[PDB]
C-alpha cells in the first residue's frame, strides 16, 4: 500500500580536518551507506570532505528535491559539536576552537524538513563529539583514542557496522532503527562510549523499501531531479591518437560524486617508437592536486581503496578528490614522451582532453 513519489539521499562524510583530528571511518562508511541505498532504488549523492559553504550548497540542493510524497535520507558522518542544547555539523575548514557560526545547526535543517510534505524523511546523524514524516537518528560516539584499539583504516564506525545489516530489511523504519538501537545495546564495547537516540513524528507505515509510484515531475522540479540522478555518471573512456601514432586509453571511476580516479594505460605503440610514457598534468587550480600525487603504479598510491575492484591493472592513476571546487569544464592534459627507433632524442607531445563536468560538478551550486 504505501508508495514513495521519489527516494532521493544525500550522504557527507567529514575526515580530513584542517584543524580537528582527522578521521578514518567516514570513507567506509558513506561508500558502503551509497551502495545500499542505491540498492534500495535511491538517487543518492554521496560527498566526502565539504567546507561551511559546501555544506550548506549541497543540503539546500537535496532540500530543494523534496517535494510532496517524495522519500528524502540525510545522512552525516563526522566532527559533531552541542551547544546551548542544539547539535551542530562539523565541516572540515572549522576552525579550533568550534565557534555555532562556522557550523550547520542541525535542529534548522529539521525546521526546514518540517515545511516539505515528504512520504518520509530520515535524518540520521553519525557524530564523533502539518507532518513531513521526519525520522532522526542521532549517534554519539565521542572517541577513537578513547578505546585503546589499533583500528583498520578501512574500519566501520559504531552505527554503520549494525546500520548496514538492516538497512535492507523490508520492516518500518522506525522499527528498523530499534533493532539497530538493540544490536548496538547487546555490543559490550558500545557500553559508555556510543549512544543512540531516535525521534519520530512517523504517523504512517513507511519503509525504505517501498516501491516508486507516478514519479510525475512537475515543470520547475524536472531539471533539478534528472541532474540528481545523473551525478552518479563517469565520463565514458577514450582513446587518445597521438601524431606519432601512439594510442592512450584514458578510463574513469569513482569512489563518491566528488572523488573520481583516472587512469590511462598504452593501448598501441607503433613499431617506430622504441619507448614511450603516458602522464596527466595542468589539472584546474580549484582542485588541488600536486605532480608528487598524480600518475601513480597502483591506485592505493594515490590515496583510493574502495574501487581497487572495478580498476584495470598495469595502468597510472591519478585521484581527484575535491570536485565540487570545479567551477568550469575539467580540462587537463595528457602528456607523452616517445623516442623513435636509430633515434637519442625524446619527443614531446600533449594534448587537452575536456571531460565536461563530471558527477557533483553537474548541479548548480
Ligand atoms: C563519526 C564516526 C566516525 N562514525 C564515529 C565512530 O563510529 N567512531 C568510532 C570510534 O572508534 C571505534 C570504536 C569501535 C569500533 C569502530 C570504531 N571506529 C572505526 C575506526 C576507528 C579508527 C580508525 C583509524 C585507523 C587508523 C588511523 C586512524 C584512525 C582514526 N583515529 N581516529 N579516528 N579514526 C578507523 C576506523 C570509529 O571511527
Amino acid at each position: 500500500q504505501p508508495l514513495a513519489k521519489d527516494k532521493v539521499a544525500l550522504l557527507i562524510g567529514n575526515m580530513n580536518y584542517r584543524e580537528h583530528p582527522k578521521l578514518k571511518a567516514p570513507l567506509v562508511d558513506v561508500y558502503e551507506l551509497t551502495n545500499l541505498l542505491r540498492q534500495l532504488d535511491f538517487k543518492v549523492v554521496s560527498l566526502l570532505d565539504l567546507t561551511e559553504y559546501e555544506m550548506r550548497n549541497a543540503v539546500d540542493e537535496f532540500l530543494l528535491l523534496l517535494d510532496k510524497g517524495v522519500y528524502g535520507l540525510l545522512y552525516y558522518a563526522g566532527h559533531g559539536y552541542e551547544n546551548f542544547g542544539n547539535s551542530f555539523m562539523v565541516p572540515v575548514d572549522a576552525p579550533n576552537p568550534y565557534r555555532s557560526e562556522n557550523c550547520l545547526c542541525v535542529q534548522n535543517i529539521l525546521k526546514l524538513m518540517q515545511e516539505k510534505e515528504t512520504g518520509l524523511n530520515v535524518f540520521l546523524l553519525d557524530m564523533c563529539r502539518v507532518t513531513a514524516n521526519i525520522v532522526f537518528g542521532y549517534a554519539t560516539c565521542q572517541g577513537a583514542e578513547a578505546f585503546e584499539i589499533q583500528h583498520s583504516g578501512l574500519a566501520n564506525g559504531i552505527f554503520m557496522k549494525f546500520l548496514k545489516d538492516r538497512l535492507l530489511e523490508d520492516k518500518k523504519i522506525t522499527v528498523l532503527l530499534d533493532e539497530v538501537a538493540e544490536d548496538m545495546g547487546k555490543c559490550h564495547l558500545t557500553k559508555g562510549k556510543q549512544a543512540l537516540e531516535i525521534r519520530s513524528s512517523l504517523s504512517e507505515k513507511r519503509a525504505l523499501t517501498d516501491p516508486i509510484q507516478g514519479t510525475e515531475y512537475s515543470a520547475e522540479s524536472l531539471v533539478r531531479n534528472l541532474q540528481w540522478a545523473k551525478a552518479h555518471e563517469l565520463p565514458e573512456s577514450m582513446c587518445l591518437k597521438f601524431d606519432c601514432g601512439v594510442q592512450i586509453q584514458l578510463g574513469f571511476a569513482a569512489e563518491f560524486s566528488n572523488v573520481m580516479i583516472i587512469y590511462t594505460s598504452i593501448v598501441y605503440k607503433p613499431p617506430e617508437i622504441i619507448m614511450c610514457d603516458a602522464y596527466v598534468t595542468d589539472f584546474p587550480l580549484d582542485l588541488d592536486i600536486d605532480p608528487k600525487d598524480a600518475n601513480k603504479g597502483t591506485p592505493e598510491e594515490t590515496g583510493s581503496y574502495l574501487v581497487s575492484k572495478d580498476l584495470p591493472k598495469h595502468c597510472l592513476y591519478t585521484r581527484l578528490s575535491s570536485l565540487q571546487k570545479l567551477k568550469e569544464h575539467l580540462v587537463f592534459t595528457v602528456c607523452l614522451s616517445y623516442q623513435y627507433s636509430g633515434l637519442e632524442d625524446t619527443v614531446e607531445d600533449k594534448q587537452e582532453v575536456n571531460v565536461g563536468k563530471p558527477l557533483i560538478a553537474k548541479l548548480d551550486m
